[PDB]
């Protein structure tokens, strides 16, 4: 079966690890946090292909990690998470797709742009057109807004990390 090596990056608290393990493990985690960089597995069927998922749920952007340079090199596709309710959040996402270009050495790298917490409709500061218009500028024809509390759009992220992997 094919393996994917995906890669889940965005600042603390966005919501990486528990989008990772509603995914994965089908629950939502309240206030556990990891803080391990695990990788974690599911196969899926996308499109009617068999697809092995390893995706590495990575500490925030803000924290000690020896291995980020390795991570952007090796990984084949990439989530950048924000939280919809923390502008910080979104405009920090910009430097973190700078560091993977750079480290690829090309603007052609398989990425989906997520927008966490849209259950937090309410303390929303981030708008979603601003979300639509950052994918346009990276020429990403990838954007979602999930949920892992509600369980919206968490499949879909990595599906249609797939498909970019397998466009
Ligand atoms: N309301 C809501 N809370 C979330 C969501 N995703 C994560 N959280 C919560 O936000 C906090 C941080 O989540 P976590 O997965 O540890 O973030 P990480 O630092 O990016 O791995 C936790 O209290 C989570 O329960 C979401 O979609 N909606
Ligand atoms: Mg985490």
């Amino acid at each position: 079966m094919r393996e994917y090596k995906l890669v889940v990056l965005g600042s603390g608290g966005v919501g990486k690890s528990a989008l990772t393990v509603q995914f994965v493990q089908g629950i939502f985690v309240e206030k556990y946090d990891p803080t391990i960089e695990d990788s974690y597995r599911k196969q899926v069927e996308v499109d009617a292909q068999q697809c092995m998922l390893e995706i590495l749920d990575t500490a925030g952007t803000e924290q000690f990690t020896a291995m980020r340079d390795l991570y952007m090199k090796n990984g084949q596709g990439f989530a950048l998470v924000y939280s919809i309710t923390a502008q910080s959040t979104f405009n920090d996402l910009q430097d973190l797709r700078e560091q993977i270009l750079r480290v690829k050495d090309t603007d052609d790298v398989p990425m989906i742009l997520v927008g966490n917490k849209c259950d937090l409709e309410d303390e929303r500061v981030v708008g979603k057109e601003q979300g639509q218009n950052l994918a346009r500028q990276w020429s990403n024809c990838a954007f979602l807004e999930s949920s892992a509390k509600s369980k919206i759009n968490v499949n879909e992220i990595f599906y249609d990390l797939v498909r970019q992997i397998n466009r």
